[PDB]
């Protein structure tokens, strides 16, 4: 058999002592291949929807405890899928701040680390990204603000407000 | 932009780890931002054999060329560019095998094992019991002779 599933690593909060530079949360996205197990990538449940990279499910359903779940929304291009509604993640960093990354790699516990995001040039026109390195199956993992938010997924970009 | 670049020849190896040119070759996937890997395969022929799930049968670009699927069956989970699947052999069913694994951003590896046989519907095959971080699979599983009796992943057909 095979199957892609979902498990819940925690809440999405921040955190002040960190280290500087349906129901919602992270949850670890998984695939079971006959005899092995892996984390493929990470993604945010929030408001009954599941946000995670296009590249980690390529849109297949999930099974959620003993529910599925249905790709809702997605873009290829940007990368991005949701499940269940519309995308919900409006947020945006300041292109300034510092931000805190909510680590959830594969076989280790979640985490937040704190980090100044550096900026790329792009097409139209230039974005935050996270500078650090984590095992394949990383990705989407959440950046949050200060207030708690969700700016964006690791190993993409976080959209600048100004 | 998803494509392909070559990771190694596929060649057993003795002293090992134990329990269009061809070759074995990375999948990845150019994200906006950096790069990343998403399955191996195997050019064998002229014939580009990877795992459906790892594509979805996406085109693929290779140098300045670019490969597009030519056999597909997703049950099997299995995929073959520019001609018929080619890869025939099949496992003994007692004897140990060799994956060549070409985990992400790391050099590849033969490592040599003897497979589980899991119970499927209809009726039983062989299966690799180790663990690699994701977008390895498809990687190449080697018999003693050299030769591509499955895909990690996939596990290996038994002869008898």
């Amino acid at each position: 058999s095979v199957d892609m599933y979902i498990e819940r690593a925690g809440d999405i909060t921040w955190e002040k002592d960190a280290e500087v530079t349906t129901t919602d949360g992270v949850y670890r996205v998984m695939t079971r291949r006959l005899l092995g197990s892996t984390q493929v990538g990470v993604g945010v449940m929030q408001e009954g929807v599941f946000h995670t990279m296009w590249h980690v499910t390529k849109g297949s359903a999930l099974r959620s405890g003993e529910g599925r779940l249905d790709p809702y929304w997605g873009d290829v291009k940007q990368d991005l899928v949701s499940y269940c509604g519309p995308w919900k993640l409006d947020a945006a960093w300041d292109g300034h701040s510092e931000v805190q990354l909510l680590a959830v790699p594969p076989g280790e516990r979640a985490r937040n680390i704190q980090t100044l995001p550096g900026i790329f040039k792009t097409k139209d026109g230039d974005i935050g990204a996270v500078a650090l390195d984590y095992p394949a199956g990383t990705s989407g993992s959440p950046i949050l603000d200060k207030c708690g938010r969700v700016i964006g997924l690791y190993g993409n970009g976080v959209v600048i407000k100004n």
